[PDB]
Order: structure tokens, then C-alpha cells, then sequence
RNA sequence: ACACAAGG
RNA sequence: GCUUUACA
């Protein structure tokens, strides 16, 4: 069925002259047919053997062979007209009449208007499917925050307590819906920023040529990221949403956040392990970080990175010096006579002067991710020694600063990775600083504390293999029940804590860090 | 100058 | 051990 429609679609898109109405009507008919098919397939799930259940595979085929190829077709049409504008510019320039060059904003807009109609149709289609999946069946594994995000309300519908597997298929289908919405909006925003906006005026055109994108325009992707975040909320184990978030950051030249998300994609529990590493490496093999490093050290620059961005560039350059020496190692210097030790010193000062818990958390994820990916024992050991020097600087700061979330992460990283814990305890200094940090915290907790809900860091690192998919410093047994998920997404809106949430969280985090630190130090 | 990490 | 760079 899907193949037949795909073949008809390919015949339509290969026509030299696009009949937009034919394409839209064809899509609408295919959508209507797939909708009725999906609902019957879910309803008949009990009747036809559970391996015969195709809806997941048809959904992936619907996206890959039908909806996305139409997106790419429209994207190509935008590219053709954009290159026509380029051909005019080169012609006028060669002919000695560069001031006569005029953008032609007509016949860009008509093509984009047809694209926008298509996007609106499929946006409604996938939203309609998502509403069906999320409200037709009672699924206690769908967090309330997700329903609130869409303002779905489950009526007294069918209750498939009979089969957890059915509910798993339904939740996967909802994930795919959110993924398609994110992907469609991402492609739309990409087309708009790179083809449509540049073709609106000469006033639009030239800046794109001079500034490659200088894409501080992240707002245009906000909605796509939102949908991708919803995907991670539903099934954080799946690698694809993290990869697409990284793709967004990569497109806006935020190469560090791209790397972070590609590593998150690689380390998700059910990761395919293809996309994230390849994209991250494609960044690392390039010259962006080395060029940013030279611009930072030379001071005078339009580049003009913020302090946290400076730390990110320093971190990646220092890691590359060990992990990717062909690009980042020239004797004792990273590039252009810039010593490795100088940049390491500068970063370690910034940890004390510009300590940001989220910045440090991303630093830790990137750094220990690269450690995890390094096979060569010499490279891995050098990287680990660098990472633990960084951790030592953090612990020194934490002799006077706050940072309990970072400390929880560091301690669970050590707890869950026995080789790294062994290296940590083999370093005298690490032990001394950890002892001094913990001596500040009073705690009558001797056993792992219980808590009422997941804290921010717990939600953020769900199914991240770096900590073996969950924080284990808490006794969370009472939270891990099928018939509630609001506590696992950290939704405390139902908890009678008012303004006392922050002190409660701080106290509970302190208790957990005291217990786990003692356990680490005792060994 | 002595005590710390990088490099051959 | 020495030699070079960086920090303290």
C-alpha cells in the first residue's frame, strides 16, 4: 500500500511542471486512508498476531518514502530559484553592471506558499494522530506534563491494562508523531532562513553572502526543538531527537551545543549509535574550533564569544589535543604556537571565575563522553587524567561555592563507572578535595534518602548510559510504579510544597551527596 | 630560583 | 634523569 503511493508520488514529483493541486489532493487522500487504517489496526490489535502489527513500520515508511520526499522536493525548488538569483548576480558583476543586480522576490513566494500549504496539511495530520494516540487509550506511562503541553484530556476510554506491549506500541507511535512534527518544522525553518528570507530583497540578500549564516536567529527553530524535547520526554531512550537537536545547533554555528546533543544521542539507552558520533566527529575533524581558538587568543575579533562560549572552545580544543591530534596537536601547542598548557590553565581559572552549573554539566558530559569513546589506552588515560584535573578544579571551587547538582553528577559518574572511580580514588588530591567539600554539609542521613519527585538533573539524564540510565543515590522505589509518571518527569505541581520546593530539593540533594560521597571515600 | 602538568 | 612550553 505504502509502496504504491510512493511510486505514484515519485511519478508526480518527477514531472517537469508541478501541478500543486494534484499533489495536495493526493496527499490528502493518502492521509485520510492511513488515518482510518491506523485506527482499525490499533483496534484490531488483539485479533491478528502481534508480529503482524505493522503500524510502526508503516509510519516510518509513510514519513521516509512519502512525506519527507515531498519536503525535499519543495526544498529543491527553493534551491533552483535561489541559484537563479545567484546566476543573475554573477552575470551583472561580470558585465560591469553590479549595481543593476536586482533580487526577484516574485516566484520565490509562490513556491513557498505551496510549500506552506503542504506543511500545514501534514502538521494537522500528525497532530490529529498524536491526539488520537494520546487520548483514545489510557496510558499511565504518558506524563501529565505532556498532556498539559497539548491540553489533551483522557476521557473514560479503553483501558488496555491487558497488554503493556500495546501501550508501548502506542507510545512509540506518539513519539514518531512528535518526531515528524519536529522534522517538518525544522525543514520549514531551514528553507525559510536559507532560501526564502534571502530572496525577499537586496536588503536581505547580501548579508547571507557576507555572513555565512551568523545564525543568532535560533528563535526560528524554537518550536521544532520543543517538539523534539517532547520526544525525549516520552521515550528518552531513543537517539533520534537528540541528534536532530544537535543538527539544529550545528546549523546555527553553535558547534559546542551540537556536540553535546550528538553525544547525548550516542549515549541514549536504545541508541542506534550511528548519527551522533558521525555528526560530532564531522565537527571535530573540521577547523571551526581551531579558528575560534585563534580568534579568542588574539583578542581582536568580530567573533566575540561569551565567557561560557570561551570555556566551551577551550574544552573542545584541549580534548581534541589528545583525542584528535591530527587536528589539535602540534607538539606541545594546539595550533599556531598556542600551548596546550596555556589553554588548560585559562579554562581552569574560568571554572572559578565564571562557574555556571549548566555549563559545567555540559563540560562533564562532553569530556567523559570522549573518554568513553576512546579505545586507545594511552589516549583514554591522558583524557581521564585531564578530566580528573578538571574535576579537581570543580571540587576546589565547591570548597566555597554552591553547585550541588554538579556534585551529584560527578559522584554518580564515579559511582556508575568503576574504572573512573578507581582512577579518582588513586589520585590523592581528588580524595582530599572531596573530603573538604563534604565536610561542609551537615546530614543525619546514613542510608540513601527517599524523595517525592525527580529533580531537574534526574529528568535531564534519563536513559543516559553515562550514569547507566538513572541516578542511583536516591531510594526511588516508590516512584517507579506503572500507574504514575509525574514524579519521574519531576512534575511537583501536585505536591503541597508551595515555595518550600527549593529548600526541600536543596536538603534532599545534600543528603544524597553526603551519603554517596561517604560511600565513595570509604572505599 | 626550587616544588606541578604538556611535549621529544 | 635531562631538555622545552605553561601555570602557581
Amino acid at each position: 500500500a505504502i509502496r504504491t503511493y510512493s511510486t505514484q508520488l515519485e511519478e508526480i514529483l518527477s514531472r517537469k511542471f508541478s501541478d500543486h493541486s494534484l499533489l495536495l489532493g493526493f496527499n490528502a487522500s493518502v492521509q485520510a486512508k492511513i488515518y482510518t487504517w491506523i485506527v482499525n489496526d490499533l483496534d484490531q490489535y488483539s485479533k491478528h498476531p502481534e508480529m503482524e502489527f505493522d503500524a510502526i513500520g508503516v509510519f516510518d515508511k509513510l514519513w521516509t518514502d512519502f512525506h519527507y520526499p515531498i519536503i525535499k522536493f519543495f526544498q529543491q525548488q527553493h534551491a533552483v530559484v535561489f541559484e537563479e538569483q545567484n546566476r543573475e548576480l554573477k552575470k551583472c558583476q561580470k558585465e560591469g553592471r553590479p549595481g543593476e543586480f536586482k533580487v526577484r522576490p516574485v516566484e520565490m513566494r509562490k513556491i513557498n506558499d505551496n510549500f506552506m500549504k503542504y506543511i500545514k496539511e501534514i502538521y494537522q495530520f500528525y497532530g490529529k494522530l498524536l491526539k488520537y494516540f494520546t487520548t483514545k487509550y489510557k496510558n499511565p506511562n504518558i506524563p501529565d506534563k505532556f498532556l498539559e503541553e497539548f491540553r489533551f484530556t483522557v476521557s473514560g476510554n479503553a483501558i488496555e491494562c491487558q497488554d503493556d506491549n500495546f501501550l508501548g506500541h502506542v507510545i512509540h507511535l506518539s513519539h514518531k508523531c512528535c518526531l515528524c512534527l519536529g522534522d517538518m518544522l525544522r525543514n520549514q525553518a531551514f528553507i525559510d532562513t536559507n532560501y526564502v528570507v534571502p530572496c525577499l530583497s537586496n536588503k536581505e540578500f547580501f548579508k547571507f553572502k557576507s555572513s555565512p549564516n551568523k545564525r543568532n536567529h535560533m528563535g526560528s527553530y524554537v518550536k521544532a526543538i520543543q517538539y523534539y524535547n517532547l520526544c525525549i520526554m516520552l521515550i528518552p531512550a531513543l537517539s533520534e531527537p537528540y541528534n536532530q537537536i544537535g543538527v539544529i545547533y550545528n546549523s546555527v554555528d553553535d558547534k559546542f551545543n551540537a556536540i553535546y546533543w550528538f553525544l547525548r544521542s550516542h549515549f541514549s539507552r536504545l541508541s542506534e549509535h550511528q548519527l551522533g558520533f558521525a555528526n560530532m566527529s564531522a565537527i571535530l575533524k573540521k577547523h571551526w574550533f581551531t579558528t575560534a581558538l585563534v580568534d579568542i587568543v588574539n583578542g581582536n575579533s568580530e567573533r566575540r564569544f561569551s565567557n561560557a562560549n570561551v570555556m566551551n572552545v577551550f574544552l573542545v580544543c584541549l580534548l581534541g589535543y589528545i583525542y584528535c591530534p591530527e587536528r589539535y596537536k602540534n607538539g606541545p601547542n594546539i595550533v599556531k604556537k598556542i600551548p596546550f598548557s596555556k589553554i588548560e590553565t585559562d579554562l581552569f581559572k574560568m571554572i572559578s571565575s565564571d562557574f555556571d552549573e549548566q555549563v559545567v554539566l555540559k563540560h562533564l558530559v562532553v569530556m567523559f563522553g570522549i573518554v568513553r569513546l576512546t579505545r586507545e589506552d594511552e589516549q583514554r588515560d591522558k583524557l581521564l587524567r585531564f578530566a580528573f584535573r578538571y574535576v579537581e578544579k570543580v571540587l576546589v571551587y565547591l570548597k566555597t561555592g554552591d553547585g550541588l547538582m554538579v556534585l551529584r553528577f560527578i559522584l554518580n559518574l564515579l559511582r556508575e563507572n568503576a574504572p573512573w572511580l578507581q582512577v579518582f580514588t588513586s589520585r590523592r588530591n581528588c580524595v582530599v578535595y572531596l573530603t573538604a567539600v563534604l565536610k561542609r554539609f551537615a546530614s543525619d542521613s546514613t542510608t540513601r534518602p527517599t524523595r517525592m519527585f525527580f529533580f531537574e538533573e534526574d529528568v535531564n539524564f534519563r536513559d543516559c548510559s553515562l550514569i547507566k540510565y538513572q541516578f542511583k543515590d536516591f531510594n526511588d522505589e516508590a516512584l517507579f510504579s506503572p500507574y504514575i509518571a509525574n514524579m519521574v518527569v519531576g512534575d511537583y505541581s501536585k505536591c503541597d510544597l508551595q515555595d518550600a520546593v527549593d529548600e526541600y530539593v536543596e536538603r534532599k540533594r545534600t543528603d544524597a551527596v553526603v551519603v554517596l560521597g561517604k560511600k565513595i571515600l570509604s572505599g
